[PDB]
């Protein structure tokens, strides 16, 4: 009927039907539509994309042009207005560890990244949307409110990017406009392997035939390894301490220096992959260096699948757990195992649980040092902290010993991200994370908070009214309604966060609908799911039950106290056991003879 052709990337990789292990790309997963869930392809649209041209320009582009009669509200005055708050006592979760936040970025950035676009190689295109905030093109500033804080130390506006979009890089489209996934849909530790072949090899360790993956040579970690330093210039992660001069690291996903828990959490599994190999070689010493690579790498998507749907998934979605993701019936390719644009977006519910403060401990769980406790806004790109103020380990007793922030319809996002974000090739910490989602939801041409309770079967409120029945807040419901004039108008993020949480869950009804049912999808699209029979032994997946986080950190540091249950909050030593008495990963059943 139309043209389902469209694709300049078009890798189209020969597919080798008998292989037992994933390509990097994820083309193949699926016989029937080989580029399904692939990398560098467009973003799965459940609703159609909602434009102010109808094609490409977003709402809030054009100040003559209304959604549904009414102005679109600044980001950033929705963000001063409805998503700040002041105190940070009592915003943290009873009942969540920090790692719980981490876990949560780490299975999106598996999932899904939609990179800003570039035009050509150096222009002033780049620079002038930062100095001058003129709009045009992929420049999109959010402009700031007449009483904004930052129009007095900051100028007009925080530059913003358009995210680049498939077929051509520059070009526009006879259709709409469609954001990229430069990742692979699948569930299937992308971020730690990378997914695009260069990249991919680029970090593997080729010199010795052991399958393990290549590490920082000009440091190490009492014995440990780190990530390999992306040495490329100019690097954020240098450029915010001068003197220290350590580069960010290079991971299979160009956003592991974000903060210093991701990059915590990545090394980790750099690690757990050598651990896993070297345990397979031991075990197996006639298997050569693509066998231990594919075979670590298998199991490695294994635990991350594992961990996510068995620990992670139910205490985010709660009694709407069972609803959406019903225990697994094996593949199914009918499933569209494509991550939707609204999911990028649903999932950054995450961006309401990270807490003003990061913590380094001691092995009694007890401040690390004078300056123990440090703003998040000081670990933007910070990899410095690792490398010269004593490693991982102190870092992973925070996630562990910590709380995650309780989401709070009066204290939503913290100031160290909401006014202190640092990004790259900007100069300050001084931009909005809740502003930049709001702005995106409009760059993406995301359907409004109404179209998306309508998806889910889910009530749609159309006056003051409704809106407070729904968010069972009146104040809220008041200041959006100020704002949006409408519900039909409020941007995804902010609507489906500000719903009350769901029985023993993290999102509310309408967060619980998108989520659950991309999660289903992932599961039952991947032809590669570990528990689809074929995939791995009826005795490794008795023996890949057994895989736990607190036995990830046992097995790659030197913390020996470790809770049972890693996501729950946790307080030492009362709801702490030693390492012996935690479950091992037994490799027994991948003990290989072949004589
Ligand atoms: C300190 C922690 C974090 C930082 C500094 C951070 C920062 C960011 C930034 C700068 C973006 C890009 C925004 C844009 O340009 O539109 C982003 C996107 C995102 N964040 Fe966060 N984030 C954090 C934690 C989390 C958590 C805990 C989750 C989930 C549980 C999460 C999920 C996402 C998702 C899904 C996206 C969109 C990814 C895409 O491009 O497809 N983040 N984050
Ligand atoms: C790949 O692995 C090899 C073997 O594990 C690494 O070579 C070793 O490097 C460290 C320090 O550079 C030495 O302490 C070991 O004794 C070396 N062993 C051997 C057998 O060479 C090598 O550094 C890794 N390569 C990269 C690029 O990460
Ligand atoms: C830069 O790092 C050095 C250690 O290399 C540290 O002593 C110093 O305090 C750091 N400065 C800043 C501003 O972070
Ligand atoms: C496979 O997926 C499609 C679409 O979700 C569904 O209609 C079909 O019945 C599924 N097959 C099974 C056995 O569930
Ligand atoms: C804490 O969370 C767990 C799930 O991780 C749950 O089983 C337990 O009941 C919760 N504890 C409290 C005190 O609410
Ligand atoms: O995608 N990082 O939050
Ligand atoms: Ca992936
Ligand atoms: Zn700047």
């Amino acid at each position: 009927s139309w043209e389902v052709g469209c694709g300049a990337p078009v890798p189209l990789v020969k597919c080798d039907e008998n292989s037992p292990y994933r390509t990097i790309t994820g083309d193949c997963n699926n016989r029937r539509s080989p580029a399904l869930g692939a990398a560098n392809r467009a973003l799965a649209r459940w609703l159609p994309a909602e434009y102010e041209d109808g094609l490409a320009l977003p709402f809030g582009w054009t100040q003559r042009k209304t959604r549904n009669g009414f102005r679109v509200p600044l980001a950033r005055e929705v963000s001063n207005k409805i998503v700040g708050y002041l105190d940070e006592e009592g915003v943290l979760d009873q009942n969540r560890s920090l790692l719980f936040m981490q876990w949560g970025q780490i299975v999106d950035h598996d999932l899904d990244f939609a990179p800003e676009t570039e035009l050509g190689s150096n222009e002033h295109s780049k620079t002038q949307c930062e100095e001058y905030c003129i709009q045009g093109d992929n420049c999109f500033p959010i402009m700031f409110p007449k009483n904004d804080p930052k129009l007095k130390t900051q100028g007009k506006c925080m530059p913003f990017f358009r995210a680049g979009f498939v077929c051509p890089t520059p070009p526009y489209q006879s259709l709409a406009r469609e954001q990229i996934n430069a990742v692979t849909s699948f569930l299937d530790a992308s971020l730690v392997y990378g997914s695009e072949p260069s990249l991919a090899s680029r970090l593997r360790n080729l010199s010795s035939p052991l399958g393990l993956m290549a590490v920082n040579q000009e440091a190490w970690d009492h014995g440990l390894a780190y990530l390999p330093f992306n040495n490329k210039k100019p690097s954020p992660c240098e450029f915010i301490n001068t003197t220290a001069r350590v580069p960010c690291f290079l991971a299979g996903d160009f956003r592991a220096s974000e903060q210093i828990l991701l990059a915590t959490a990545h090394t980790l599994l750099l690690r757990e992959h050598n651990r896993l190999a070297r345990e397979l070689k031991k075990l197996n010493p006639h298997w050569n260096g693509e066998k231990l690579y594919q075979e670590a790498r298998k199991i490695l998507g294994a635990f991350i699948q594992i961990i996510t749907f068995r620990d992670y998934l139910p205490i985010v979605l709660g009694s709407e757990m069972q609803k959406w993701i019903p225990p697994y019936q094996g593949y199914n390719n009918s499933v569209d195992p494509r991550i939707s644009n609204v999911f990028t977006f649903a999932f950054r519910f995450g961006h309401m649980e990270v807490p003003s403060t990061v913590s380094r401990l001691d092995e009694n769980y007890q401040p690390w040092g004078p300056e123990a406790e440090l703003p998040l806004h000081t670990l933007f790109f910070n990899t410095w902290r690792i490398i010269k103020d004593g490693g991982i380990d102190p870092l992973v007793r925070g996630l562990l010993a910590k709380k995650s922030k309780l989401m709070n319809q009066d204290k939503m996002v913290t100031s160290e991200l909401r006014n202190k974000l640092f990004q790259p090739t900007h100069k300050i910490h001084g931009f909005d994370l809740a502003a930049i989602n709001l702005q995106r939801c409009r760059d993406h041409g995301m359907p409004g908070y109404n179209s998306w309770r309508g998806f889910c079967g889910l009530s749609q409120p159309k006056t003051l009214k409704g809106l407070q029945t729904v968010l069972k807040n009146k104040i809220l419901a008041k200041k959006l309604m100020d704002l949006y004039k409408t519900p039909d108008n409020i941007d995804i993020w902010i609507g489906g966060n500000a719903e009350p949480m769901v029985e023993r869950g993290r999102v509310g009804p309408l967060l619980a609908c998108l989520l659950g049912r991309q999660f289903q999808q992932i599961r039952d699209g991947d032809r590669f799911w570990w528990e689809n029979p074929g995939v791995f032994t009826e005795k490794q997946r008795d023996s890949l039950q057994k895989v736990s986080f607190s036995r990830l950190i046992c097995d790659n540091t030197h913390i020996t106290k470790v809770p049972l249950h890693a996501f729950q909050a946790n307080n030492y030593p009362h709801d702490f056991v030693d390492c012996s008495t935690v479950d091992k990963l037994d490799l027994s059943p991948w003990a290989s003879r072949e004589n």
